């Protein structure tokens, strides 16, 4: 419609497991492309406290579903800086068990990595799961605050990097000071309009979202007024899009890096070789993969 001036269909557009050459012997490569997704996320996750000696601590920021798994190594000091993860699904699914890829190699490179959950729509309106997710960012801060660590990088992938967008917009917060400790944003196969989206029964069935003309502003980090834009100049910003995207997808990511650049933050945008909206996220439990490899050029 507005992201990709050549489209047919918005269904297809706005489901990112369509765009994947992945999986093309399959009648549904779809299908194929989320039954491997959850197969070996899962996989990923029992590995790392199964077979790759990592620690794992279970706490949370708030009643049920919020929790924050935090990986460590225990041969690794307690001050080490801290990886924050928030994980994709379409405000709709996805959980801790399949959030955990990204962790193995961080540890081994030292860091200790956290994993977050939080409630879905629509046991909560997105414009609520917000501001929950405001209390995990004060939690997070409260979090290393207390151990003294003073470096934290953001990743968020899909829905997950729309939800962390929030961070450049809640100052009383995120202070000046909590800003400075922030080494990177990272941004991957986000959604930062939701103005189409919005009106989709295969996107938001009934409405579970709670969205309508009032608050379609508010959760879509596209369209803010950014302000205080300075205390931000010590942080890195790199918006991440596939190549094996939806085109609406990349020209969101696209668009976004632009409205994050204009209005002056160190942002930049990446189009990834090969990867599609999923084994962009699956390879990060991968040492030597591409995308660790894109993490680990971040460090320098
Ligand atoms: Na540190």
């Amino acid at each position: 419609h507005m992201y990709n001036p050549r489209c047919k269909d918005l269904d297809r557009d706005y489901f990112p497991s369509y765009h994947t050459t992945r999986f093309q012997d399959q009648p549904e490569p779809n299908l194929a492309v989320l039954e491997h997704f959850v197969r070996v996320t899962k996989q990923h996750g029992r590995e790392l406290t199964e077979k790759q000696g990592i620690t794992v601590d279970h706490l949370r920021y708030g009643e049920g579903r919020q929790l924050v798994d935090v990986f460590y190594s225990e041969k690794t000091t307690n001050q080490a800086p801290l990886f924050v993860f928030v994980h994709g699904g379409y405000w709709q699914e996805m959980d801790m068990s399949m959030s955990c890829s990204i962790v193995g190699p961080l540890v081994r490179r030292g860091y200790r990595v956290a994993v977050m959950d939080y409630n879905l729509c629509p046991q909560v309106t997105l414009e609520q799961l917000m501001t929950q997710f405001t209390h995990f960012l004060n939690w997070i801060f409260d979090y290393t605050e207390m151990t003294k660590v003073s470096s934290l990088t953001f990743a968020g992938h899909s829905a997950g990097a729309h939800l962390l967008a929030q961070i450049l917009m809640r100052p009383n917060v995120i202070t000046a000071q909590r800003s400075k400790m922030v080494w990177a944003l990272i941004f991957l196969c986000g959604v930062y309009d939701l103005r189409e989206l919005s009106n989709l029964e295969s996107v938001n069935p009934k409405n579970i979202l709670g969205l309508n003309e009032r608050n379609i502003e508010s959760v879509s980090p596209m369209l803010w007024e950014y302000t205080d834009v300075t205390v931000w100049n010590s942080t890195k910003i790199y918006v991440v899009a596939a190549e094996h995207d939806s085109t609406t997808f990349i020209e969101q990511s696209r668009h976004y890096a632009d409205v994050l650049r204009k209005k002056g933050y160190k942002a930049s945008f990446t189009l990834f070789k090969g990867y599609d909206h999923f084994d962009i996220i699956e390879e990060t439990a991968i040492d030597d993969s591409d995308v660790s490899r894109f993490l680990r050029n971040i460090e320098i």
